[PDB]
């Protein structure tokens, strides 16, 4: 062992990493076939309908399958679609993971008057054009020379800037933001109960909603006059 | 009150309009369901799995037994999952669309002596470990230092902080990018020829590589360990 | 401009809304119809038991 | 003389890379009879084009 073990392990580590990557790639097609098929197979079988008569097999070609049996090009197409979906999903997941980051940039520029500096202002900003919006802070104002704006927050990511834009878009949603805020403020043993209630009883809830779904315009007519 | 008639008119108009939109939104889940169904119905034609044999639908099988009949919880759950996936895709699309917009900043950092305009360095000297993504540069240093730093420059790929600034996390990836460009840029009748050949014998070749690909893990570790 | 717009469009929108309201009112009926259809379903059919023999349909 | 003018055309067409003739042949396999069937109506169109260029 000793150094020879380490030298082999380095190559062994590379081989294991590559094999794991290839297995993950293959499984993503297999696993996606699994999920969606069970979606079709929730009360259903897995018999590949692409197994045509000119492909002699009783049922050997009948599970999210084709290899080369009869219809196989469309199975490859399904595999490619699954690969694209998996690529998109993993890209999104990595994007979120690097999005929190603690340190991702989120340099914001919105109208405000919050002050935290050393001996600041007494010249400040006097821009009477372009409304209250602020541009890149090299020196935002048309005539600003000693300008200094606001540094990125140790919270989240550009979601702050979007929320600033989003709050402009919607104000009723801003009011409901406290509602979801206190909803998430509930303890961890809240989401599980919510899921359990939504479990089973949720289809009945959608059923019951279907009645009021026709009645929804009538209900809106009240607030419409309001 | 002829004008007031007009008001109630516009109100009920908005009413029916939102009604339809909903209908369109609900169909969008059903539309995606049909789309993926055809994806599965590449081989298949039409079926709803839950439909029991002892059922008036029987020959009526698609979404006919997704909730009103037979398999309700799982089929409706699949519909809800598809709707959630569609909503997530829509959110991603909106985020991608808002990319090239206004108030779009990357707020990046890189070491250089360039300046957008007349910038006096005044012996700008204060360095630190990890020059990229240094302190806020609000003249946050042992002294002020007469600092001028980067605004949010007007260019595409605002998230270049990862594309190039964090590209140092994998230098070989940058090296492979030159190799990617080397592979690219051939004659116009090169990508088309590759596509035609791949469509011609892609299945046979992929089968040909099957165990060779499994056998590939053996090699290129020993070569390094040599 | 010769664009009448105004009342001519207003009457047309009124007719469309009235048709929609009539459809909704009738649905309310068939809406309760199918909610009581839900009442009898979970394994229940809906055929006309009365309209079985004494009808040429 | 006009043959020489078209000679450079064929010279550069066949002057393409080796992976051009195979694609052309494969197209000929798939299209030849189908192309003949499609262009059969064009024969009546061909007299119309000849008449058009006749005045030109």
């Amino acid at each position: 062992m000793e150094n020879i073990t380490s030298g082999f392990l380095g190559p062994l580590l590379v081989l294991q990493a590559g094999f794991f990557l290839l297995t993950r790639i293959l499984t993503i097609p297999q696993s996606l076939d699994s999920w969606w098929t069970s979606l079709n197979f929730l009360g259903g079988t897995t018999v590949c309908l692409g197994q045509n008569s000119q492909s002699p097999i009783s049922n050997h070609s009948p599970t999210s399958c084709p290899p080369t049996c009869p219809g196989y090009r469309w199975m490859c197409l399904r595999r490619f679609i699954i690969f694209l979906f998996i690529l998109l999903l993993c890209l999104i997941f990595l994007l979120v993971l690097l999005d929190y980051q603690g340190m991702l940039p989120v340099c914001p520029l919105i109208p405000g008057s919050s002050t935290t500096s050393t001996g600041p202002c007494r010249t400040c900003t006097t821009p009477a054009q372009g409304t209250s919006m602020y541009p890149s802070c090299c020196c935002t104002k048309p005539s600003d020379g000693n300008c200094t704006c606001i540094p990125i927050p140790s919270s989240w990511a550009f979601g702050k800037f979007l929320w600033e834009w989003a709050s402009a878009r919607f104000s009723w949603l801003s009011l409901l933001v406290p509602f979801v805020q206190w909803f998430v403020g509930l303890s961890p043993t809240v989401w599980l109960s919510v899921i359990w209630m939504m479990w089973y009883w949720g289809p009945s809830l959608y059923s019951i909603l279907s009645p009021f779904l026709p009645l929804l315009p009538i209900f809106f007519c009240l607030w419409v006059y309001i």
